This record gives structure tokens, sequence and C-alpha cells, in this order.
RNA sequence: UUUUUUU
């Protein structure tokens, strides 16, 4: 049931349509505070259900207010994410569950023409990447000074180095210091460490709310996901790997295989071992091609997804009910992000990280600062 | 390193 919660008939039968009956967690902890205005930085494990948690909410906000759909109408609301992939997919948790408001997804690697096309007939809801966004800005084409509510999502790689100063120039056209016309700010991630909060102040009002469903003294990790290690020298990797995959990915079930480059993530996709079931996913394939090598692994096409860390957030998969690291990451962010992309909404996952011999002193960093154990099989 | 307008 919904009964806490001002969601309309309207969008309780679109929200059934995505198998969604009642909120989750932090759903439930945040809904109030997006929907009655207020700026939010919220921290949930991977896999809880955050990006309809502001999902729907802003979309019960704009669905109450005036919303005349004037031919060429400024954004109300912006969503950034830090890939294009992912940036397509929370797309498609505003799309949808609304009838009326118009939802664009703009990003790099696509033609520019369809994205003119929407900005003429007027957008409600922009998500998208930093990079073609700040284009339309400085063409010309695309107005942010009318924005009332602004999404980081993967907020700590939002404002890391690398996308600090893009998303600062972005949110600048909206943003100016010491004001209460500013827009809402909401900031969600699994990942939400002492500095992501030192920054967000920035950017938050001082009325704001925090949430945060991992605490302290808790596993940094999906609930959900067991954690295994396997000692392999290089030489031997891709071979293991093989035959890691045909015994520990189930009926019906996906892989992904995380790497370091994008150069060993296309020669493992090469690798006889795997390549009849695997195909590659990494910023030097072809925008076109990335989203067929996506919809084929979401749909079953191949079994087997072999990424640099483009893939290690957001992306939900339900399938995937395996994730081989090749090498234990020396960010602990990466290791729980990629982790993660098993053991979601409840169901229980599998996270194998290879290592080297001389990897272990990585291997015990990730397990202390994450709060897991590996079994060494 | 890896994302992220254009190339
Ligand atoms: N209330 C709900 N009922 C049923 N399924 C839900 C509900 N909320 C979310 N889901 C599904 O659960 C999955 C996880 O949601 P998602 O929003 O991707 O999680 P997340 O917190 O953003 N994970 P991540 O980005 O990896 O840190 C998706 O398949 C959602 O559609
Ligand atoms: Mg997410």
């Amino acid at each position: 049931s919904f009964s806490n919660f001002p969601i309309s008939e309207e969008t309780i039968k679109l929200l059934k349509g995505r198998g969604v009956t009642f909120l989750f967690p932090i759903q439930a902890k945040t809904f109030h505070h997006v929907y009655s205005g207020k700026d939010l930085i919220a921290q949930a494990r991977t896999g809880t259900g955050k990006t309809f948690s502001f999902a729907i909410p802003l979309i019960e906000k704009l669905h109450g207010e005036l919303q005349d759909r004037k031919r060429g109408r400024a954004p109300q609301v912006l969503v950034l994410a830090p890939t294009r992939e992912l940036a397509n997919q929370v797309s498609k948790d505003f799309s949808d569950i609304t009838k009326k408001l118009s939802v664009a997804c703009f990003y790099g690697g696509t033609p520019y023409g369809g994205q003119f096309e929407r900005m003429r007939n007027g957008i409600d809801i922009l998500v998208g990447t930093p990079g073609r966004i700040k284009d339309h800005i400085q063409n010309g084409k695309l107005d942010l000074t009318k924005l009332k509510h602004v999404v980081l999502d993967e907020v700590d790689q939002m404002l890391d180095m690398g996308f600090a100063d893009q998303v600062e120039e972005i949110l600048s056209v909206a943003y100016k210091k010491d004001s209460e016309d500013n827009p809402q700010t909401l900031l969600f991630s699994a990942t939400c460490p002492h500095w992501v909060f030192n920054v967000a102040k920035k950017y938050m009002k001082s009325t704001y709310e925090q949430v945060d469903l991992i605490g302290k003294k808790t596993q940094k990790t999906a609930i959900t996901v067991e954690h295994l290690a396997i000692k392999c020298h290089w030489t031997q990797r891709a071979a293991v790997i093989g035959d890691v995959i045909r015994v520990y990915s189930g009926h019906q079930g996906r892989t992904i295989i995380f790497c370091e480059t994008k150069k060993e993530a296309q020669e493992l996709s090469q690798n006889s071992a795997i390549k009849q079931d695997a195909q590659s996913l990494h910023g030097d394939i072809p925008q076109k091609q990335r989203e067929i090598t996506l919809k084929g692994f979401r749909n079953g096409s191949f079994g087997v997804l072999v990424a640099t860390n483009v893939a290690a957030r957001g992306l939900d998969i339900p399938e995937v009910d395996l994730v081989i690291q090749s090498s234990p990451p020396k960010d602990v962010e990466s290791y729980i992000h990629r982790s993660g992309r098993t053991g979601r909404a409840g169901r229980t996952g599998v996270c194998i990280c290879f290592y080297q011999h001389k990897e272990e002193y990585q291997l015990v960093q990730v397990e202390q600062k994450a709060g897991i154990k590996f079994k060494r099989i």
C-alpha cells in the first residue's frame, strides 16, 4: 500500500507496471523531505531504490502544480548522472511514471537534432550527463535559469575531480550565493563520505535534511552479496575467469567482469575463454554500439559483459547474479559500487575478486574499509 | 586510471 504518502491513483497504476506496490525504506524515509521542498543528502546501499526516492515525490510535486505546457518551455528539474547509460536508465524512472510531463535525456555520442527538437517542444524534466548539457547551455539553446529542483545522482562522483568543475559551471547558471530562490538540492549515493557532505553544503540551504540508512559499524556493501576472492597470476586469470563463470553464475544468470583499463576490458572480451558469450563496454566503444551492447546484455542476447567502471555505478540489471573484479581496486568506493551490480532489491548475488600475490595488500584494504571478509576459495 | 560536450 501507499497510504502514508500523497501518490495519486494514476501514479500508483503506472508504478504497478514497474512492479512497485509499496515504498522501499529509502523511499519511505525521504518522500516527505523531497515532496515538501527541503534540501536532502541521502545515503543508502546499492540496489535499495534511490532512483524512485527522488523520482516519485518529484513527479507528484510537479503533477500538483499548474503545468501549462507552453512550447519551448525551460526545464523545472535537472538530473545529472556520471555515465550515458545511467542517465538513460534514470530517465525512464521519470518517463514510465508520468503521462503529462515531458522528460528529456541529453548525453554525448548522440545526434544533436533530436535534442534541439525536444528543446523547441519544451522540457519539464531534464536528465543527462554534464558534457552535452554544458554544451547546450554554451550554444545558447538550453535555459537552466528556471530550475526548481536539482538531483545529483552518484553525488560523490559528480563532485569529485573529473566532474566538479563541469558540474559547478552547470549549476552556476541556476544557483547564486546566499539565496532562497535557489532550486531544491537533492543528493544521493551508496557512498557519501564526509568530504562529499562538506562540498555539498555549498549548494544546500541551512534547512537541509540528512538520511543515512548505512550508518557506522555496518557493512558498506549490499547485505545480500557474498564476497569471495581467488588468488591467481595474471597469466592464468582469463582461463580461471572462464571456469569461474561456468559454475558460479546460475540458470539464466548474467555476469559482469570489471577491469581497470579500456585496453584490459577489450582484450579480455576477445580471449577465447569467454569471447563466445561476451561483449565489452567502455569509453572507446562508439555510443551506438554501447547502447546495443547494453541492451543485448539486459535482454539476455549474451551472458557476459566485460566493462570498465563505466558500468560500475547505478546500472540495474536484475539478472546479474555474478560480478567478477579482475583485481582489488585501490578505491574502496569502486569495489562497493561494482559489487552492487548484483544483489539488488533483495536478491542474493555473488562478487568474486581476483588478486595477484602482490595485490593482497589491496584486497585486505577493501575488506577492512568496506566491513566485509572475503572467503578465499 | 576511469568516466564525462566536440573530434
Ligand atoms: N518500491 C519498489 N518496489 C519494487 N521494486 C523497486 C522499488 N524501488 C525500486 N525498485 C527496483 O529495485 C531496483 C534497484 O533500484 P535503484 O533505484 O537502481 O537502486 P539504487 O539505490 O539507485 N542502486 P545504486 O545506484 O546501484 O546505488 C530497480 O530494479 C528498481 O526498479
Ligand atoms: Mg542509483
